[PDB]
């Protein structure tokens, strides 16, 4: 199975780790795909030793090396800083990339883009809309970037 | 042949911060023999009338990461931006040398460890991470911190 | 019956609006509040006309000039300029003020509040943190200033 | 008896930015006329060593809000400072006179009509609120914009 790296700030508030975070993994895995998504991969960190921001950091490494392609949530204004320097770290790697933002608001200084331009790096000039989810029911759409990814085309 | 160092830094998404904040640190950059990519400089021969102009110049940031021996990312503000986010995960990836500054005193982390959040320092060493990490503009060319080491 | 303005920023995002703030409406229900969200409270008017913008301006800024409290969710980092804004004007108007934050990251500029100073302007010197929300399940705690505010104490 | 500004801006935070940025928006002010209230100096006496500071500063803040005649709000940034977001709202609230600075070419905004958050518009009329917003240091001079004619009763 196809692996996914799960990005997102929602792991930062209570609500939003509860309530946000697993409609989108039940959308994933429907899908077929095993999903790695780094606060409940992280649970187990003894939180206690004061390494353990370092060990974090060194595990999302890893998990972003090993994984097939990273759905960053990219909500809010701007985009969490973690979620870009695994969405970077993503770009640079050559792994699949896929974006998710149900937030309405536009932020950018381009025309093109609705986010600031980099975000956008390691997509297509052409067709980069089709990897771009703007709600959680499109997920699992046959004639986006995801499920065709799975399936060849 | 000099090291060549990626600044990346939000400062030309404002008029003023582009021509007040950006020159002295290219200049204290270039003082230690740094040959500095800056990618507002690096992308103004583009067309910015053209639609392509958002693309093209993502690609250029992207190969002048690629290309680089290290990063100085300014990581000022709450949050950090996310262009310059993105290319230090870049730069992290690719095994470049990483160096951040920040000389704004709010400190904005889910951490002790660190002042920020915990993965901008992914790339840096679990000791002696501080010695990368510049707070004000007049420490960049101590022979102490990170940077003059690397060079030499 | 008092009114609370429940000022938020999860109207931008589909999911949010849907899932994070009906739980904190019945919270703030529950306790025998009258709650005005502005999401909610607009979507009545004409959105196809470019002065819409202007409408949902003045409405927000009357329902915060009527309302008793303003009970404001500040996750984020930063919290939302219009949250912000809408807490600013509840300040200087003498009105309730509540903050919500489940949110664990600490950013601040000082040792006493876990957010911008001028955040906390309106509260008074010592207890402010009675009226600082950490959870949706601590919004009806009867020691928390809502429940003071509702009983006189 | 020069109309009093409060230049509300996130500059203070940022050694460089404020030693580079500020001087020259409260220089650009002065030259009209306007006496400017900068809360980062305004508050450098402060007893900085004891914790209470913070409700010091708030205070101070919340005080040159309400006696000044204007404010004149650096919101740069994606998204603007809360700080300053909070300081528009009081003056909205108290009905000062409102100016935006924005030299930041990002657009960021819920709408059409304008470049941010529709709520930082709100204390300007729905008419020619464009005039009150500043998108360089240069233009703060400009004899076309509200500053002057405020100044000059137009
Ligand atoms: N405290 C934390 N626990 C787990 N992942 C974290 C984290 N802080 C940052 N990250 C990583 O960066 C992103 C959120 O900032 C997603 C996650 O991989
Ligand atoms: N309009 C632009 N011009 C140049 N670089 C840009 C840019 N928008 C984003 N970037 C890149 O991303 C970082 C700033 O967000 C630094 C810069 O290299
Ligand atoms: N459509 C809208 N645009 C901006 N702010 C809005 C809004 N509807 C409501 N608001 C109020 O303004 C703040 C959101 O930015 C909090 C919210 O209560
Ligand atoms: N020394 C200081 N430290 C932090 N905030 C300060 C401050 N002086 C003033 N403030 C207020 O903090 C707010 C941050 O934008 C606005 C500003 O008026």
């Amino acid at each position: 199975r196809k692996i996914i790296f799960l990005s997102s700030p929602y792991g930062f508030s209570q609500q939003q780790k509860t309530l946000l975070l697993p409609p989108i993994v039940r959308a994933l895995e429907a899908l077929g795909i095993e999903v790695w998504e780094p606060f409940a991969r992280n649970n187990q960190i003894d939180f206690s030793q004061a390494d353990w921001a370092y060990r974090v950091a060194q595990a999302d490494l890893q998990d972003v090396k090993n994984c097939d392609g990273i759905f960053a949530v990219v909500n809010g204004t701007p985009p969490d800083e973690g979620v870009m320097v695994e969405l970077g770290m993503a770009i640079a790697l050559n792994k699949a990339i896929f974006l998710f933002r149900d937030d309405f608001r536009r932020c950018s200084d381009n025309e093109r883009y609705p986010l600031n331009l980099m975000l956008f790096a390691g997509l297509p000039e052409i067709g980069w809309e089709n990897y771009y989810y703007t709600s959680v029911d499109e997920i699992q759409s046959h004639d986006k970037a995801l499920y065709k990814w799975l399936t060849g085309m």
